[PDB]
């Protein structure tokens, strides 16, 4: 349906919700780049318990969660769908847009990440005894950053991972179909407009996303079945509703 400056508009408004509900502030996180832990802060972390890291980390994964609700809210036409389907979307797309997100907060150069006010690598979670899913987040930050990417581009990209008309349980698909398309054009018109479609070929494909989503349901239904009380009493709810209602309360809000 959608035309050319209507299609523009879009581009504005995407970008913009995307800029409000940002956990941080871009600026501010490569400020703080030189902020590294110290050998002694990285070894409190890794004599941490297995189940206090993963609460501390269970609340930072709900916290984060949290802003993509808040910009799914602010994303042009989701409001718009019916409450089924921005269930549907959220509980598929939450995690693969903070995946994505998070690589705004890795340093490439050190091969490090913004964590509780400082940058650290690998090593400080390794109380988690969940090596090989750590590598794989660390890793996924490694490829997405070395596309270089601005506010703008990480901002479509991420509504179009919300956004998939692929998702089972969809009750309106045409609808979702719809706005995953004007997204597309979006998302390809400023990549045409800022020279930057040559980063189409080189972004992740299909199950890379979808094997870290499954990798960290395996690890917590790992966890969570050495701790199922650690997981009732001290995880957040959203946490164990996505993972193992709160959508209902956070969407109509
Ligand atoms: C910008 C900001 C704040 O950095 C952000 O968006 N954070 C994201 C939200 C929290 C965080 S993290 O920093 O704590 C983190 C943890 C391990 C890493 F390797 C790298 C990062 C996180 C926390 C737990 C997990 C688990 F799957 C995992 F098991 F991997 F720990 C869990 F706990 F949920 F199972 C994964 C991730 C990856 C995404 C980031």
């Amino acid at each position: 349906m959608a035309s050319l400056t209507e299609i523009e508009h879009l581009v504005q408004s995407v970008c913009k919700s995307y800029r409000e509900t940002c956990q941080l502030r871009l600026e501010d996180l490569l400020r703080q780049r030189s902020n590294i832990f110290s050998r002694e802060e990285v070894t409190g972390y890794q004599r941490k318990s297995m189940w206090e890291m993963w609460e501390r980390c269970a609340h930072h994964l709900t916290e984060a969660i949290q802003y993509v609700v808040e910009f799914a809210k602010r994303l042009s036409g989701f409001m718009e769908l019916c409450q089924n389907d921005q269930i549907v979307l959220l509980k598929a797309g939450a995690m693969e847009v903070v995946l994505v997100r998070m690589c705004r907060a890795y340093n490439a150069d050190n091969r490090t990440v913004f964590f509780e006010g400082k940058y650290g690598g690998m090593e400080l979670f390794r109380a988690l005894g969940c090596s090989e899913l750590i590598s794989s987040i660390f890793d996924f930050s490694h490829s997405l950053s070395a596309l270089h990417f601005s506010e703008d581009e990480i901002a479509l990209y991420t509504a179009l991972v919300l956004i998939n008309a692929h998702r089972p349980g969809l009750q309106e698909k045409r609808k979702v179909e719809q706005l995953q398309y004007n997204l597309e054009l979006a998302f390809h018109h400023h990549l045409c407009k800022t020279h930057r479609q040559s980063i189409l070929a080189k972004l992740p494909p299909k199950g890379k996303l979808r094997s870290l989503c499954s990798q960290h349901v395996e690890r917590l239904q790992i966890f969570q079945h050495l701790h199922p009380i650690v997981v009732q009493a001290a995880f957040p709810p959203l946490y164990k509703e996505l993972f193992s209602k709160i959508l209902h309360r956070l969407l109509q809000e």
